[PDB]
């Protein structure tokens, strides 16, 4: 099948870029905002989520598990964004 990437950003800017297929186990890291705002990032198999955050309107929480090529996970308070990317 496909093989994929999770990029994972903050304003723009990459923190992490994951290749989901083969993972797994689970991982879970929390991207830190300005003041108290977080996102929990979960990696469960070849799925990324945001677990859990602070944002006011949780649309990226709502979103819930990605996996397959031209999913995005945004949370635009936060400037999260989660782009998956066949390689």
């Amino acid at each position: 099948g496909d093989e994929v990437v999770a990029i994972i950003s903050q304003n723009g800017k990459v923190i992490r870029e994951i290749p989901l297929t083969g993972h797994k186990g689970n991982e879970q890291f929390t991207i830190k905002g300005k003041g108290a705002q977080y996102n929990l990032m979960e990696v469960d198999g070849e799925r990324i989520r945001i677990k859990e955050d602070n944002s006011p309107d949780q649309v990226g929480v709502k979103m819930g598990w990605k996996s397959k090529a031209g999913d995005t996970i945004v949370c635009l308070p936060h400037k999260v964004f989660v782009e998956i990317k066949s390689t």
